[PDB]
């Protein structure tokens, strides 16, 4: 059963965290399931299985904090608070942009396919769908919409993103599990290990260094709620308002 996370996160906890995603007011009702999450996680053994018990729970809280924001349907004064509205969407609302970078040569854009955000991490662009597909043994470049029709695949794309360094960025996994050693240049950029660097990895060019404080605070609000629920310390350097984005 190693790699099965059901011993440290229960259905009760999963659906309490995501208490509105199955509400009629959300847009992917019944799509994201606890079983789909557990199955996806088995494909990435070290996810949720690195460190002591508290570290394992912290990683789960961080992953759900970030993916909850990517998928949020929250608003100011939402029932039970905006930090209860994660997983309200399974794909990007605006589907008009193919997100094709034709200058990349390894991952050709398939005709008529769109690489807009899908899944918990809102995976985007041919240059992410390509290597993700390669790594999962799936044809995601040719069939990107499987990432929004199969919940196991949807979660796998999100965990893949979480586990995968993309130079110069380390993996989110490495940051949250105290396995990332910042370079002297990272230190000069204010990028000290914590949830803040994770926000920076995901969308720092548009949100960090004070560029979108509201979005960053939303990411923090989910994470702190989830940490409180698991009873774990969220760690230091939770914000990224004094970090420079990665280059
Ligand atoms: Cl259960
Ligand atoms: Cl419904
Ligand atoms: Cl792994
Ligand atoms: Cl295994
Ligand atoms: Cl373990
Ligand atoms: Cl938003
Ligand atoms: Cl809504
Ligand atoms: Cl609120
Ligand atoms: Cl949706
Ligand atoms: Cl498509
Ligand atoms: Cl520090
Ligand atoms: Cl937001």
């Amino acid at each position: 059963e190693f790699g099965d996370l059901s011993g440290i996160i229960s259905r009760d906890q999963f659906y309490k965290m995501l208490k509105h995603m199955n509400d009629n007011d959300c847009h992917a009702v019944g799509f994201f399931t606890y079983d789909a999450f557990i199955t996806a996680a088995k494909s990435f053994p070290s996810f949720g299985n690195t460190g002591d018990l508290a570290m394992r729970k912290k990683e789960i809280a961080a992953f759900f904090g970030q993916t909850s924001h990517e998928t949020t349907g929250g608003w100011s004064g939402a029932p039970d608070g905006a930090n209860t509205w994660g997983y309200c969407y399974k794909e990007e609302i605006d589907k008009s942009d193919p997100h094709c970078d034709s200058n990349n040569l390894e991952w050709p854009c398939a005709p008529g396919k769109f690489y807009y955000g899908r899944g918990p991490m809102m995976l985007s662009w041919n240059y992410n769908y390509g290597p993700c597909g390669r790594d999962l043994g799936l044809e995601l470049l040719k069939n990107p919409d499987v990432a929004s029709s199969d919940p196991v695949i949807a979660f796998k794309t999100a965990i893949w993103f979480w586990m995968t360094p993309q130079a110069p960025k380390p993996s989110c996994h490495d940051v949250i599990t105290d396995q990332w050693e910042p370079s002297a240049a990272d230190i000069s950029a204010g990028r000290l290990p914590g949830y803040g660097v994770i926000t920076n990895i995901i969308n720092g060019g548009l949100e960090c260094a004070g560029r979108d404080v509201a979005k960053v605070q939303d990411r923090i609000s989910f994470y702190t709620r989830y940490c409180g629920m698991f009873g774990v310390d969220p760690g230091s350097n939770i914000d990224c308002d004094n970090q420079r984005p990665f280059n």
